[PDB]
């Protein structure tokens, strides 16, 4: 007959095809609060062609199991737990019913001629309820799911439920569901409903509570068998014995944090746009102080054609991406940062496309520098003054439009991609800076080799070379040693060829004998000077070059970095950088002056870049590996409780770049003399 | 006690609190043959706070439901089923077994304080397994579930599972699953394991013998409780009464049929290759049976540049979707037409791709064709022969060039993108050939107004805008009668100018003023010529022309297609057709002849363009919609049981490409005469 069956207590017992095993739990629900039950069965019995078969009967709903429970793997390999706990899905008491009494059946039954032995355990969940703020530890495994309540305050209108493991392995997932029965924990339902995200050691999971009726929801956590989906293998977790005994135990640590304010996002665009018009405000009033004391159009069209070919594959899919997943609930899609991404709207990372408003206000800012430069040139050329027709290095405004355009057009590619950052899409953050980094080295060669330029296609075809490198070099290449050793000879020999040839020798010209001229030039020790040599300055600075890109390519072979776009902006970056101050050098060498503007424009230049770079390095997220293993990266706002270091690397690099096109636009201004330079 | 009990007969009941029914159900399974078991449970009793709670324990397994089962749609509305049914997993009897005896037990139970009635029937499914190549009819019903059994035979290596109904809703899932248990035939559980299609009317899915262990599978049909996945509604099936009953039956019919053999992939690479190459034959004969009686090297980087940007965003894509949900087994990711998608390693749909061959070996021949002529010309400028200087019209051949390569990036642009046909992807398919049929309008332009040439970036800008305004009137004004109204204006003023500017007047310049001109033209029947004019010969094939596209952009206004992609495909064909038209009947109103070669190449372009706009419009899938609204329009292959109707227009729109390219070349060349021309 029926086993009334008490909390808390250990049954032990034993089923065969003839003798079946009821028990009876009963329990009051008060109003006002949840009461959930767990059931725990462990079978010590291993044979897995009579398992014991658990049914638990509630008044409105049915759960059943195996225990052992059987898992099957990846490569027909196959799993048995020994201890299966389940939650039952509690119907909470109102005062619409006032104290509700609730009766549950456990049966155990098995076919076995000789019974198995089992043991059962039922329990009240002391803490199903979790708190704001409070972190709550506890463990699950593969054959015990884990869930547990959150009620969302009257105050609060949204939360980020955070989860800590220590330990990487075992995979689980992390989901959000709504409170009406049945909750779907285990393996083959968990992302049916509700979001989810799939985590090694960090989740972040942000809700609104107007997509929740009742306020409520369940907080899910089900541990995989197999660490295959968060980048490891079948069985990568050793926690136990391999005899006869089985379990992924996961310790996890949960909390739920209430969102920033409105205000928050208020006071950051507010910075955000200000910091960047306090550089309109000061250029404008010390410019009218100091004042105190088109051939161009076709460049603008280059520009702008090359990015929307270059701009328009990528907003198609984001829109997609930010859609054709968000009502999904997988967030396993895009790869933000997870612990400071601020959703606004439709976009889920505000705060990533916010950040990048330096590029375009700096790049306006700098067309407006050069719009007033390339006036008062041209108007000086109108009243024939002197000294602009015969004074000075003639000018060519046409390429510094390009580099604002450009640092316009890379704010706005940026933004595209953090709509939703993932492995189809990694270029975009980046990969037009090479662009600019090319305009801007170019430029360095035409202030003094002014009567060479091709400015229609073979200066954007390098770009396009540039990318095809780029991304068929992660694609095809991640970290294939046989990549990279073809790469750094093509960097090196590159690195060589055409610095003996531009930079030394100051000739364009693009032929194959270049390397017989590379061995012209210093396989001349018993030819041209000793070494006490007479034009030296350009030899060491030559040498020095090559000497740093080498350093450079093998830097990249040993360490293989697998983010083969941050190495490439490295190799740009390294490059504009290390020219700019080897034409400094050239101009401190000659009797040239630095004057004080482009002084203190390279000493911007340097340490903006030196700060820039240092928040570069900050891996918050990734798309090489999986999305729990960029999870692992993720961390907290550093700035204003809105901004990530990544945001930073956004602001420092918009004002790196301006600073640098500053130091290319004012450097040669000491030049007020007539034309007897080199 | 345990109630022996016996396979289709109706077991009626009621169940209490006190009372619970059992049934034992006993049978032998004989090695080489499958019995699989199906339990009905049907509860007249309607209170849903007291359900009838099913569980069926075998040996190694336990299954449980509620009668009536729930189901919860979204907008929170909820459906009940009063009849359930389920397949039990069966264990095959096998020559290591001989006889299995089998036993089942039914438990009914209620919680219903005066019981609740049910009726149960327990049968053997007769037709468990599915044989190849016959038809089998059956129905399912979102509380129903179906599943059958397939084992390969021993000689077919892959075979394809084609489900078919009439009706489109319910919508519906098929899955395919290994044989071991236990079957994920829920809704909640399908798309875990194995490779599934959402279905309306049509599924067909391709597997291997390979995937499988043991050679078999289970084919599992699940039909879900609203039609949102399918492009539906909450309940927009309509068969039964909405009076405490409800079934979403759907009648499915499946199919198992063995695949193509590699045979018929070699031939159809064979045939494929071959028609093409008798391009490449029969024009090097005929050229050398009649025989026997540089400035464009920048047009080449041109295009490819433009290429590049264009077709890598792409490639990174393919390669992710062909894989990134390969190995998920959802195949509602790429839009194949999966009756006619033939697989070769890791690409689903090799006929897709191999049918854009024929656009790679027509470019290339055009290609040579050109590059032969340009050498006999620019031969016959260094001997000064007196034809080549002072006769004809003079040659530039840099913009067949641009043709030939357009065509062969066309060609890879196209099987790029049949990769993994989807809605981020689709301007791939077609959108190259708007370049390719702008580089034959501008060509038929400089035929006769030679010196106007701007080809550095606004001849390519053009092609940007177009790519926008399609992408962004396919994403955000996919049929929105305000964006078809606005694209309307855009189309019949854009038409109207620029055929009274450039065509009419003859003048590439693009000013605020042409619509001034543009009243100047016509307006001045009493100004310039009667209705009997002098040269009215242009007024007629310019009105002609305005009124073909007016009627183009009214079809587009009423008709309003969601492919806005194809419909500006029309927009430019039809465009080159007419201009190609008004330009031949320019030459033969003037005493132009026409000579042989260019009149067969017009003759070959009509019937070329014909035939490929026929194959055209021939929907084999989509992206507007769901994957189960496109699987509804697949079909068949048409040609060599390897090629469907998209191929052929692959095949054939080469084809017709090339022999425009080759009318553009070869039309004037009746003027071997000296320079009088107009
Ligand atoms: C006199 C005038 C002086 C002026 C000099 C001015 C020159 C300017 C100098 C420096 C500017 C360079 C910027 C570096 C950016 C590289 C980024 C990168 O590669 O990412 C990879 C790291 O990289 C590696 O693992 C090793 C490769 C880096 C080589 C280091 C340069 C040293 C070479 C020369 C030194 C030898 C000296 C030569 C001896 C003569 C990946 O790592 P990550 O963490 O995945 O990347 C983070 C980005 N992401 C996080 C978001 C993923
Ligand atoms: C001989 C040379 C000189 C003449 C040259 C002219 C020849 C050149 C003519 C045509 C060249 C191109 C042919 C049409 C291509 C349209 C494609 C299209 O829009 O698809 C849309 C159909 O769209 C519609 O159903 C309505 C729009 C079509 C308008 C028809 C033009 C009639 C205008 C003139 C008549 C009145 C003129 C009055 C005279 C004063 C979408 O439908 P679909 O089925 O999804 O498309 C299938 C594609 N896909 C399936 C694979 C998805
Ligand atoms: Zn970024
Ligand atoms: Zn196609």
């Amino acid at each position: 007959a029926a086993r009334g069956a008490d909390f808390d207590h250990v049954y032990s017992g034993v089923v065969n095809l003839s003798t079946e095993n009821i028990y009876s739990f009963n329990y009051t629900s008060q109003p006002d609060q949840v009461t959930a039950v767990r059931v725990y069965v462990n079978s010590s019995s291993e044979n897995l062609n009579y398992p014991v078969l658990v049914v638990v009967r509630q008044q409105k709903e049915v759960l059943s199991w195996q225990v052992p429970l059987l898992f099957q793997g990846l490569y027909q390999r196959s799993y048995n737990y020994q201890e299966v706990s389940r939650t039952l899905c509690p119907s909470e008491a109102t005062n619409e019913t006032g104290p509700l009494q609730q009766l549950i059946f456990v049966d155990v039954a098995s076919m076995a001629p000789l019974g198995a032995q089992y043991k059962l355990l039922v329990t009240k969940l002391k803490h199903f309820q979790l708190r704001t703020n409070v972190a709550f530890h506890f463990t699950a495994s593969p054959s015990q799911p884990q869930y547990f309540l959150y009620k969302f305050p009257k105050d609060v209108d949204s939360v980020i439920i955070k989860v800590v493991s220590e330990m990487a392995y075992p995979c689980s997932v992390v989901s959000v569901q709504n409170i009406m029965c049945p909750v779907y924990d285990l393996d083959h339902n968990v992302e049916f409903n509700g979001v989810y995200q799939s985590m090694t050691k960090k989740a972040a999971i942000t809700l609104q509570k107007k997509d929740f009726p009742g306020e409520q929801f369940f907080v899910v956590f089900v541990i995989k068998p197999e660490d295959y989906a968060c980048g490891g293998s079948f069985f990568i977790q050793e926690k136990e014995n391999q005899t006869w005994n089985l379990q992924r135990k996961k310790n996890l640590e949960v909390t739920i944090v209430p969102s920033i304010k409105e205000s928050v996002y208020v006071k950051s665009s507010l910075f955000s746009v200000f910091i960047f018009l306090s550089f309109y405000l000061g250029c404008l009033l010390v410019g009218f102080v100091h004042y105190l004391r088109k051939k161009y159009k076709i460049y603008f069209w280059n520009i702008i054609t090359i990015a929307v070919f270059y701009a328009l594959p990528v907003i198609q899919l984001v829109i997609t991406y930010q859609t054709v997943v968000n009502v999904t609930g997988n967030q396993d899609i895009c790869y933000y940062n997870f612990l400071c991404a601020h959703p606004l709207g439709v976009l889920s990372a505000f705060n990533n496309i916010l950040s990048n408003l330096g590029h375009v206000l700096l790049g306006f800012l700098f067309l407006l520098i050069v719009l007033r430069r390339d006036i008062l040139h041209r108007r000086a050329l109108e009243a024939k003054d002197i000294f602009a027709v015969e004074y000075g290095i003639p000018k060519h405004f046409g390429l510094f439009y390009a580099m604002g355009i450009a640092l316009m057009m890379q704010g706005v590619l940026s933004a595209c991609y953090h709509v939703c950052p993932n492995y189809s899409n990694f270029q975009f953050d980046t990969s037009f800076m090479y662009m600019i980094a090319g305009l801007c080295m170019l430029k360095l060669y035409q202030t003094r080799h002014p009567d060479i330029n091709a400015s229609a296609y073979s200066a954007y075809a390098s770009f396009a070379v540039v990318i095809m490198v780029t991304v068929l070099g992660v694609v095809f290449g991640k970290n294939d040693v046989w990549f990279w050793v073809i790469f750094s000879a093509i960097h090196v020999l590159a690195s060589l060829a055409l610095s003996t040839q531009i930079y030394y020798m100051g000739r364009f010209k693009i032929d194959l004998g270049i390397f017989r001229r590379a061995a012209m030039v210093f396989y001349t020790d018993c030819i041209q000077q000793c070494s006490r040599p007479l034009y030296m300055d350009r030899m060491v600075l030559l040498v020095v070059g090559n000497l740093v890109n080498w350093s450079f390519a093998l830097f990249g072979l040993i360490y293989r970095p697998r983010d083969f776009a941050s190495y490439m902006l490295g190799i740009f970056i390294c490059n504009l950088l290390l020219y700019l101050a080897f034409y400094i050098i050239m101009k401190l060498r000659s009797s040239e002056k630095v004057l004080p503007v482009p002084l203190f424009c390279i000493v911007a230049t340097a340490v903006m870049w030196a700060a820039a770079l240092y928040f570069f390095f900050q891996n918050l997220s990734s798309w090489e590996g999986t999305p729990a293993e960029s999870r692992e990266k993720n961390r907290e706002c550093i700035l204003l409780d809105f901004f990530d270091d990544h945001d930073i690397w956004h602001f420092l690099s918009a004002t790196a770049l301006f600073f640098s096109f500053l130091v290319l636009l004012t450097l040669d201004d000491d030049l007020d003399v007539v034309r007897r330079d080199q």
